[PDB]
DNA sequence: CTTCTGATAAAGC
């Protein structure tokens, strides 16, 4: 039954592997969800908890804001959601607004399993 | 299909095991769900009943109010839900709000079974 | 107009 919980999990991990990748950009594009490269799990939880708090604008795109300024949520700007200190500016709730609150709690209460 | 119910059950027991622990803090942090430590079964129901009535604000964080004062549901303050006197306050219904009613009712049947 | 609530539905199993 999990669809919206599924792709946001795989998109967060796949994008975070390209952020922390320190090699040539030719093999950065071939990085996938199954590739064995380092990603921060705490930024992955922060990204999903951010997309939990999405707010789109009348033009139907999600507009965020961080300490450098307001930015559209797009492919080259999706790495900025890995930080906790982002506040959304929007007229209406986003596509996944309040839909991953159950998903983040299950994610956090599994990482801190000893 | 009970991942939300299984998560809050493991989360309530593991946290209640930590709170009732009276030993050294080094042992406290490695306390897990299987660890044979004392936990109040009635306090676990109170936390699950409270999280059944949780209310969140616009920032998608569950805000609570008790005798000590207003607080936000997080790992530092989630122990305050083991009391039944704490009341929710929020703009909208929480993640587990209304979704644990049968889960509590099934649990109290096992406890009150003679 | 947006938000929230509630109801209907579909799920997989």
């Amino acid at each position: 039954n999990d669809h919206n919980q599924r792709n946001v999990f795989r998109q967060a991990i796949t994008l975070n592997k390209k952020i922390h990748f320190q090699g040539d950009p030719a093999t950065k594009e071939i990085i996938s969800f199954h590739s064995p490269y380092y990603f921060d799990i705490n930024e992955v939880i922060n990204y999903i908890n951010n997309r939990n708090n999405e707010r789109k604008n009348k033009d139907n795109e999600h507009i965020w804001s961080d300490e450098e300024g307001n930015f559209k949520f797009d492919n080259e700007n999706a790495h900025r959601l890995f930080k906790e200190n982002v506040t959304p500016d929007g007229s209406s709730a986003g596509a996944l607004n309040g839909k991953l609150l159950n998903f983040v709690d299950r994610l956090q209460s599994k990482i801190f399993d000893k």
